[PDB]
RNA sequence: GGUUUCUCUUCAGAUCGCAUAAAUCUUUCGCCUUUUACUAAAGAUUUCCGUGGAGAGGAACAAUCUGAGAUUUUUUGAGGCCUUGCUUUGGCAAGGCU
């Protein structure tokens, strides 16, 4: 989100130049779009192992004992 | 002596990736009642999204194509011919020859 910001800052102030102020219609997401889906690559399998160890509570119930 | 494409197998040792995430563990911290969840640095590994080379099979379109394949200077007649030594008989070692 950090990340987000700067480059939301580094877009802003690269394209607040000219005649063009702080107005609400800066259209850029390609940067953006790269954080979120390389994070999206790596929480990935966590996600995967974490929804497994679910499903396998909910469908072969809790080991009460277990390890 | 086709191409494109799909699948499988194998080797990935190149920035396999002119890209970049996460997790575990060993720790130092930051934070700090405590549990996950924590902060940012190192070490140790891993996983995921990708990747390259090779081979096989299949499919659709090329249906061949693609290859491979001389007289006149110095690199051709200054060619012939004889005697002695030796004949070792293809002519040889020396002389006058045109
Ligand atoms: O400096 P800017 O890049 O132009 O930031 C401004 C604004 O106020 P400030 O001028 O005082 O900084 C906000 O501040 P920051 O978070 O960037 O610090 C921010 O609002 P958000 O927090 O919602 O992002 C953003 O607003 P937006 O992203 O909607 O454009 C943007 O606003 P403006 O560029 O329109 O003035």
């Amino acid at each position: 989100i950090r990340m987000c910001k700067d480059l939301k800052h580094l877009i802003y102030y690269r394209f607040n130049t000219g005649p063009v102020g702080k107005g609400p219609g800066c259209g850029f997401w390609a940067a953006g779009w790269r954080v979120w889906l390389f994070f999206m690559r790596g929480i990935t399998p966590l996600l995967e192992r974490w929804l497994g160890n679910l499903l396998a509570r909910q469908f072969e119930g809790r080991h009460s004992k277990g390890v």
